[PDB]
């Protein structure tokens, strides 16, 4: 089997992207935030506190006549940007793009942090990182792809992100007519339940490449590019007038500056991010600082290749036995 599914980004600015996916009998349809850095599915729901709802779409298990209560299961996640949620847990039927997951669990939300409910476009969270990570207690559950793995033609699925414009999350195929040139495979750390590989190095603008290991994780629910602070230092220093800002919690720049690209590597392979794909808008209604797209890892303890990289390239997520990532011009 197969699935393709178009995946849009919620605002101008691509803070993030929703895919539509179908849960239950009959479908209930919810916006979901595919991320490859977390392992829950998890929606908002009949159940959730209903002063923490504000426009999103709700699951309601009492209306799918496929829905079972996972007695005793409990979830709790918190999220790197400090955002939470927790609830109980239903198994249902779950399609996304055509692609079918019977007793998949779908934990619906008893509560949320105000992040989510000020969101009113994110209806949940469908986590594509390892198992291991996944919240469910006492019984810990399988991701999508993780149920979906072996009736899939071959044991992958991939991202092709879209820079201010939709793009597709596939399972179970490699779509030859969606990059350019090759895919550069590389090597995948399981160890700590992320898509976790090693960049090469990188360069700024039309510099010369710097070649230097940079492990972190593929993260497609992280808006931006988080790398160590001399990587971003070299970055910054490129664009006059930029500078950290520790009220604001970040890398800013003038509103007027033409931004460089930005490289990485994957092995010998070379994956160049727009000057414009880094430019995040000004960090309030109309001021001319603007919010960068590149920014220190320091604080978070790992480095986060999040959309902004990945949406540069085409994105291949080789769930087989042994775990590989790909990368592709587009």
């Amino acid at each position: 089997s197969t699935g393709s599914a178009t995946t849009t980004p919620i605002d101008s600015l691509d803070d993030a992207y929703i895919t539509p996916v179908q849960i239950g009998t009959p479908a209930q349809t919810l916006n979901l935030d595919f991320d490859t850095g977390s392992s829950d599915l998890w929606v908002f729901s009949s159940e959730t506190t209903a002063s923490e709802v504000d426009g999103q779409t709700i699951y309601t298990p009492s209306k799918s006549t496929t829905a079972k209560l996972l007695s005793g299961a409990t979830w709790s996640i918190s999220y790197g940007d400090g955002s939470s949620s927790s609830g109980d847990v239903y198994t249902d039927t779950v399609s996304v793009g055509g692609l079918t997951v019977t007793g998949q669990a779908v934990e619906s939300a008893k509560k949320v942090s105000s992040s989510f409910t000020e969101d009113s476009t994110i209806d949940g969270l469908l986590g594509l990182a390892f198992s291991t990570l996944n919240t469910v207690s006492p019984t810990q559950q399988k991701t999508f792809f993780d149920n979906a793995k072996a009736s899939l033609d071959s044991p992958v699925f991939t991202a092709d992100l879209g820079y201010h414009a939709p793009g597709t999350y596939n399972f179970g195929f490699i779509d030859t007519t969606a990059y350019t040139g090759s895919i550069t495979y590389t090597a995948v750390s399981t160890k700590q339940g992320f898509w976790e590989w090693t960049s090469t190095g990188y360069a700024v603008g039309s510099g010369t490449f710097k070649s230097t290991s940079i492990d972190g994780i593929a993260d497609t629910g992280t808006t931006l590019l988080y790398l160590p602070a001399t990587v971003v230092s070299a970055y910054w220093a490129q664009v006059s007038g930029a500078k950290s800002s520790s009220s604001v919690g970040g890398y800013v720049f003038p509103c007027s500056a033409t931004l460089p690209s930005f490289t990485f590597g994957v092995g010998s392979a070379r994956i160049v991010i727009p000057g414009d794909y880094i430019d995040f808008g000004p960090i309030s209604t109309g001021s001319s600082s603007c919010f960068g797209g590149i920014q220190s890892s320091a604080g978070i303890g790992i480095n986060i290749f999040g959309d902004v990289a990945l949406k540069a390239a085409f994105v291949v997520f080789n769930g087989a036995t042994t775990p590989t990532l790909g990368f592709a011009s587009k």
